[PDB]
Parts: structure tokens; C-alpha cells; sequence
């Protein structure tokens, strides 16, 4: 089974919208969102890859309590939010926590309510609809195989450099 | 000027949707919003009202920190966002602390940036989204005239009964 | 299928044990904790109930987001927590959000994963470990069926007052 | 031993001053603090009382953790701060939970530490330092005896009614 | 038009006062305030400076909402609070998010308000009080210009080491 | 007076375990704890030791307000919490603040009082018990000359690398 780390920059109930400087590794504020809406899980990026767009891989980590920004969280996927976005391809891997028994049942996207998924959605739909310029269009969720594959490719095109 | 009691049901980061029942005056959970958002503002209703629709008043209250459901707050009004739901009408008063000096520069709707006005309208346009059965529409500023007149007759609705 | 009102007295996360006055409604601390340990979740009393102990019958609800103390929640039973304390009987009842289509899958104990069940049931075992003349014996889960007919029994014996 | 129930208006830590309408019980926003200033201890009023300057006698409760606003607290007296403000008299009772071993060795004002102390006095001292028309002079801490006299005389004014 | 960045090391409403080892970049707790203050902004340095006395140079930056310690923010100088303390020249550049439209309106010292102002002030003026042989003499607003000046020869000073 | 600095991992008040990667020094969550237990004090290790059991020394920290993940904190020990856990040794050293003179009074075991020294043990003896194959043995508090000979030896088997 594939686990990774995962580093959170925005913890779940935020609307201070967090970045990690990939050259120095600190973490700064990106900015305040200028909508009323709030990060619906815990957000970071997948260590050590290069998605598809050129940035490491964006991942969403469901926890039952949230972490700090900056923090390190083994994580395993369960599913992916293939989007994209004024930047192009913006895909997030939806994770839990790895080598935790109390999340055994959650394997698969199917294995995720509708309720949660839907909210997730829902948020990276709208969240900068008061930004000019900033659109997402092609929002769907995908199975467990495809999360598996954009890793393990980004984890390549990591190493080549 | 105008002034009035608003009881705050809701504090400002909230994605808890409390109300109050009218006849004890307990505080309840309505429930947790389906969507990703979190109430702009201080949010309540203006005690010895009866609105539009049958209901208290609603209120919006801007406040430096938030405070706790179902503490009083004295408060003066600037504007009101007019709205219809699946309830029909269902306005809310814009308003701030009243008697303190460091808000007399807020006196109409003018006066609050509309980076705020566009955010709380964003709100409620789109909190529901997920909820089926339940839509909003005609969502507009008002100025302050307006919303003194709506006060005004929701306070001798009240008065008549 | 079943409902009442919960009062919760105690949020999710909190070391602060807070009771209702029955006579004035008045929310009181009864006392910080004397172990390091934390309500696993949200902790109340069923409203116009007499339980098998002549206070109130306690009650345990899961929420997404924890309340504040003396909020009304609408709620439905899915099992019980049965225990004899110093106090004797002492039963808590395992509830969900009423009326709420994300808890439709939560319908019986079964429902409720094993380490939810057992991390209340360490929690009420081990919390008064260090206040000397307080033990807990007779500690069980028991069935959404046999939580229902306590409430029952309990409503009646309120009524006959 | 003298105790007695102290309602709590405002947690430690608050910049947000709540007073309770007497009359009603209601918890109000009194405003938000124009300093930089947080309450240092729990703060409120003994219930029942009349004091000196005819309203409730004020108090401050030491806790190992802050309660909410409007929460009873059992409470006995170790001291008193004794001031005059722009009101007049304006005096606060130091207390601790009654009924507690924890706090078994603070017994009089000299079992506080004088860093404590100082600290509630500099609050006090300075926190309306950018409101103008309101000063406070007289500031001193008095001993247990002199805050049970001035308690047992604002009961019976009280009871006088 | 200037901007830099800024280290946070305080967010608002603290009262540990947290500093950064500028060996190692390690956010160190300094001390728990001995008033009963909390900083009024969030507080930090400007990286890549050498003030006048020898430190970097430290900046408050107004947010809508507080950041963590050690987190970076993107910000541009609008004014300058100046004073001398027992350390001698502790100037601090006040500073707002750099390439935010929310806070175009605010370009020089006479469009922060005085309320804010006197509260940072009353904060730099008081909070050392109670700490012996720590005072604090000449604290002044001063414009944009003079901040601009401070930060350039600061800058200066960093690179000519 | 021994010092030393602690790098804090984990606040008060927690039930995310935080750790450190020791060849990084990225806080990583170890793990959500499996019972109802929250951190009695904050927690880290001493940086530059090697501990009994080839990890760096543990301590707890006794603080006003607790602090955030990663905070380094100038501490020195008042005594000792000898244990035993499924990995062998797992001692912990008691610390205050290290020249704060709020905490002169505090300088061996016997100045603690009872009921911290009870909460502390209570937790380690019971964090564990729902996870299976870790117990914990031989749970003891010693005074300071005991923790600062276990200092001392734990400095040098790193200085020996
Ligand atoms: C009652 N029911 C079906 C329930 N399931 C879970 C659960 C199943 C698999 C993972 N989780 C999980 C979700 C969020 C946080 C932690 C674990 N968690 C709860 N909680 C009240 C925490 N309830
Ligand atoms: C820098 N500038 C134009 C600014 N204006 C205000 C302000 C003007 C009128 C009312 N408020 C107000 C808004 C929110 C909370 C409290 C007061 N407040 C701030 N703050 C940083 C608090 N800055
Ligand atoms: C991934 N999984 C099985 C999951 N299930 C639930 C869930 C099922 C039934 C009720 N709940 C629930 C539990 C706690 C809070 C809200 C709802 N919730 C989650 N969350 C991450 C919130 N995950
Ligand atoms: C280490 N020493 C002398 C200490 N004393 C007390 C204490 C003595 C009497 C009352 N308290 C008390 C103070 C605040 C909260 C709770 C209890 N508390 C602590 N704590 C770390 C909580 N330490
Ligand atoms: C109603 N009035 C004059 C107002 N102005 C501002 C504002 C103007 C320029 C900057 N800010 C600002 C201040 C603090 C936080 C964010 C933005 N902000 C508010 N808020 C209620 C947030 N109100
Ligand atoms: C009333 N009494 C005996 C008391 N002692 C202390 C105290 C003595 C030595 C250290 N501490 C200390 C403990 C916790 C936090 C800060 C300092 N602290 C308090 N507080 C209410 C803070 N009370
Ligand atoms: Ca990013
Ligand atoms: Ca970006
Ligand atoms: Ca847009
Ligand atoms: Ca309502
Ligand atoms: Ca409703
Ligand atoms: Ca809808
Ligand atoms: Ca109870
Ligand atoms: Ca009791
Ligand atoms: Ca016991
Ligand atoms: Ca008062
Ligand atoms: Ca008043
Ligand atoms: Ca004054
Ligand atoms: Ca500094
Ligand atoms: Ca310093
Ligand atoms: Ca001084
Ligand atoms: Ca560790
Ligand atoms: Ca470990
Ligand atoms: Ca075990």
C-alpha cells in the first residue's frame, strides 16, 4: 500500500490561505480569502514531487483534529479532485492518516460521503469566485488507482532533476 | 440617531448555524452548514421585532472581536441586505457598535468597503448551495434610510400585538 | 423513530465540568477536572427527563463541531452507555443530529465504530481515577432499543409531577 | 468558611468587556477595550449582593482554566482590591473555587503571589487610560476579614429590599 | 513602491512573547508578559536588515486575521512607530499586506486611524511596567517617508556584512 | 543552576502527538491519541542530549500559557518523572522557565504540588491503554539532583558523536 508525507500548510476551518517557499522551505501567508469560506480539510502538498503543473503535488488530508502549518503527516490516498484552474492542472489527492487502524475502512473514494466530498468540491468551486481573472472549470472526483498513478509520476519527474 | 438591541445567535467564523426559540429564549443548534463557509459578520436579530416575514429581524453586527451566542449588543444601522429565500423575505440590517466613537466614521452603506459588502452578499448567496429546496434570490444593498424604515415597522408590528 | 431535545452542558475537548442548576436553568461549574483528560464529546441532559437516578438522564451527542454550553440540540438515540457510579445509576445516552441526512447511516450501536465506543467508555472509566470515594463499576454499551425505552420510562416519570 | 456564587461575565484572557443586565439577566457587550489589555483573571459578580456603590459586589476568580460568560462559580474570598473610580467605589473580591483542595493553601492575600497581584492591579490602573472622563485612584489590596465585611454588608443591603 | 518581507514571531492577542534566534532561524519564547497586555498587532522583523541598534529591524503588521509565529508575509511600510528604550533605538515600521487591493486605502500614517494608533502606543508605552530597570522615553508616530529611510539604510547595513 | 534549552513539541491541552525528526528537525503528528487524554503540560525534549534509551531527553514544561509546536524554551529541572515503556527507559524531566523569578519558589520536587505531580503520572500511566503490545512500568517521581545527573550524562553521550 503507497504511503507518502504529506506537509500541511493550512489547517481544516481556515481562511488565512498558507504557502511553503519550496527554495527555503518556510512557510508564508499567500493571502486572506476574500470569500467567507474556510479550508473544509487539512491542505498541503506531497514531499519530494512535481505534478503536473510544475509545483509539487497539492494533497488533502482528512484528520479527526487539525495539525499546525508546517507539519509532516504520513499520509496514504483514497481517491484524487482532478481540477484546473487559471494556473492549468490542479489536481488534490485526497488522503488519511497512514498506519492508523481507526481509518482501515476508508480505502477508496466510495469509501468517502457524498456530504464530505460534495463540501470539498463545493469549496475549491467558489473560493475565489472575488478574485478577477482566477476561474476552475473541469471539477470531478477520481478512484484511488488514478491518485496512485499521478503520485508515483510525479515522484519521477521529481528525481529527474 | 437609531439604536437597538441585537441578540447575537452567531459569531463571526461560525459554521454552526445557531438560532434562538422566541418563546423560552434558549439558544439552539439549527445545524452545521453543508457548505464550506463560515458567517462573515456577527450575525443575530434584533430583539422586539417582527420583520417582513413574521420573524425577528435579522442583523448583522461588525464588531472588532466576535462574541458569544446570545449576548446583547447595542447597535446602530448603516444599511440592510435585502433578500428573498425559500422563507420569502429575509433581510438583514447592517449595523454597528452604537456609542462608540471609534465607528462614527461608518454612518451609511458608502461607508463600508465593498470587499466586506461583496463577501457577506457572497455568503448568503451561496451557503445553501448544497441544501436542496432552499435557493435565494433578489440580493441587494440597501442604505441606511431603508433600513431605519424596515426597523421602524417591524418594531410596530411587535407593538400591535 | 425517536427524538428530544439535548442540552449540552460540556463541549467536545473540555477539562471544565459544567452542570445545569435544574431549578433555574443556570449553567454552573461543578469542577476542573483532577485528571488529564477531556470529554470525548459533547455531554448533556435530555430536557423533561427523570431518569433511573431522579436527576436528569444524561446524554452523549456526536457532533461535527463541538456546541457551546446550555445550546439546544435536537436529537435521536442510537445506544446507551449503561454504568452504576457512588451515585448508583448513571446512564448516558449515545445520540446523532435529528433531522440531519449526513448521520442516516448511524442508526444502532453497531453503527458507531469501536474506537469511538471505546474511548468514551475509558474516558467515564478513568476520569475520576484521583478524587478519592468516586469509583465507576458496571460499565456496558447497550442497543439503540434499550436506549429508547430508558428515555421512554424517564419522560413518564417527569410528567408524573 | 464564607462562600458564595460568583456569576462570571468575562474569561481571562478577553479584551471584550460583558456586563449581565440586573434586571433581566442577560449578558451584554459592554465594549470592546480601547487598550491593549486583557482581563488577567475570571471576572464577574457575587450574585445576591448590594455593594457600596449600590450594584452587585465585583469579583475575581482564580481558575486553572477560564469558563464562559454567565457561568456560576462557588467561590470564597482570600482578599480584596479596594478602588474609587469616576463611579466611586469599585471594589473587587479575590477568590478561589470553594470547595476545592487544590486551592487548600491559598488561604489570605499573602498566599497570592505578589506577581499576580501586580498584574490585576496594573489592569485595573490602566485599563481606561484612552477613555477620557474616566480615571481610578485609590488602588490598594486589603486582607481576607475586610473582603468577608464588606461582603456580609452587601448581602444584607441586599436582603433589605 | 517599497515592499519586503516580514517574519512574523507574535501574532495579536498574544502574551508570550516569542522572538527568533537570528543564528538559527529557531522561534524562541523570550517571556510571558508580566502586564496584563497583549500585543496589539501581529509583530515581527523584516528580513535581510541591520537597524540601529544593531538587530533587525521589527515591524508590526496589520492583518485581517493573525498568522502563526515564524510565518512570512509579503508587506509595505506606512508609517513608523519611533522610540528609545533601555536596548536604546527600537523603532518599529507599521505595515500592511503588500499586494492586497483591501488595503490600498491605506498608503500613509493619517489613513491608520488614531484609535489604532494610541492603542499600539499605549501597548509600547506600558507593557514592560512591572519588569525593573526597563523603561521606555520618546515614542513617536512618524510618516511613510521616514519608514521608507529606516528600512533602505537597514538594508544597506545588512549587505555591507 | 543547571539551564538548558527544550524544544517544545507538544502544548497543553493536545491530543495531537507531535514529534520531531531529529535529522531534519520537522515536527511531524505522530499520532491522534487512541483515549480521551490531553497533554498535562507542554512537552518536548532537551536539544543536545542523548537520553538512556538513545533518543533525546524528554521533558515537560511547566509554563503560564502554553506555546506552539517547535518553540525552543530556556528551562531548568526541579525534578524528575522515571518510567519504563514497551521501548525500555522513557524519563522525563520536570523544568520551570529558566531566570523568570515568577518561578524563584519552585525548586525541587517537593515544591510541586500533589495534584500536578498526580495529573502528570496519571497521564502516562493511561495515554497508552487502547493501544495493544504498549504498557507502561516502574512510574516514579525523583528530585532534581536525579534529573540533573541524568542531564549531565545524556550531554555527554552526545558530545561522544
Ligand atoms: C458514527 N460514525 C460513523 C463515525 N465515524 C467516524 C469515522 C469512520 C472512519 C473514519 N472516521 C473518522 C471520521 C472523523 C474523525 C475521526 C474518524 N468518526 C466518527 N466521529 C464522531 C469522530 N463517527
Ligand atoms: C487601517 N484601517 C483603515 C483600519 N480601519 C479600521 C476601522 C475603521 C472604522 C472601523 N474600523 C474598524 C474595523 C474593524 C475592527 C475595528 C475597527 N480598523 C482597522 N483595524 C486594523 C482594526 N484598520
Ligand atoms: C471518511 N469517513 C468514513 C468519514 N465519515 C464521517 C461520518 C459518517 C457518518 C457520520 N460521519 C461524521 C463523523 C464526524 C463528523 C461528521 C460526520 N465523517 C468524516 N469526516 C472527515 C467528517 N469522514
Ligand atoms: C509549581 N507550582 C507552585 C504550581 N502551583 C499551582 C497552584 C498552587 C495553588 C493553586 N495553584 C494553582 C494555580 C493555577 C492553576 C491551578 C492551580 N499551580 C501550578 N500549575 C502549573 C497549574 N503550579
Ligand atoms: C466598516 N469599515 C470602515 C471597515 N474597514 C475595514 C478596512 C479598511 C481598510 C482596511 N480595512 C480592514 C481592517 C481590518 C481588517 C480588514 C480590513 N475593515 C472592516 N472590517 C469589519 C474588517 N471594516
Ligand atoms: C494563588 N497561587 C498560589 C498561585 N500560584 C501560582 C504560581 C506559583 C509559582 C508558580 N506559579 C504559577 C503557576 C501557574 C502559572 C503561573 C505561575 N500561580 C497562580 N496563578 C493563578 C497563575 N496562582
Ligand atoms: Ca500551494
Ligand atoms: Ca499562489
Ligand atoms: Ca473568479
Ligand atoms: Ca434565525
Ligand atoms: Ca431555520
Ligand atoms: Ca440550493
Ligand atoms: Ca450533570
Ligand atoms: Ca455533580
Ligand atoms: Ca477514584
Ligand atoms: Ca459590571
Ligand atoms: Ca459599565
Ligand atoms: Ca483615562
Ligand atoms: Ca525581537
Ligand atoms: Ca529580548
Ligand atoms: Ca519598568
Ligand atoms: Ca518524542
Ligand atoms: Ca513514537
Ligand atoms: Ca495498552
Amino acid at each position: 500500500a503507497m504511503q507518502f508525507d504529506v506537509t500541511i500548510e493550512i489547517p481544516k476551518g481556515q481562511r488565512n490561505k498558507y504557502e511553503v517557499d519550496h527554495e527555503t522551505g518556510r512557510v508564508r501567508l499567500d493571502r486572506y480569502l476574500y470569500t467567507p469560506m474556510a479550508y473544509p480539510t487539512d491542505y498541503g502538498f506531497i514531499e519530494d514531487t512535481l505534478g503536473d503543473d510544475g509545483d509539487p503535488l497539492d494533497a488533502l488530508v482528512l484528520l479527526p483534529q487539525p495539525v499546525f502549518p508546517g507539519v509532516l503527516v504520513a499520509a496514504r490516498p483514497v481517491g484524487m479532485f482532478r481540477m484546473v484552474d487559471e494556473h492549468g492542472g490542479d489536481d488534490k489527492v485526497l488522503c488519511v492518516p497512514a498506519g492508523d487502524p481507526r481509518w482501515d475502512h476508508v480505502q477508496d473514494i466510495g469509501d468517502v460521503p457524498a456530504f464530505e466530498l460534495d463540501a470539498i468540491k463545493h469549496f475549491f468551486v467558489h473560493y475565489k469566485d472575488l478574485e478577477p481573472g482566477k476561474f476552475v472549470k473541469a471539477a470531478d472526483w477520481v478512484d484511488r488507482a488514478e491518485a496512485e498513478a499521478e503520485v508515483q509520476r510525479s515522484v519521477e519527474r521529481f528525481k529527474a532533476g
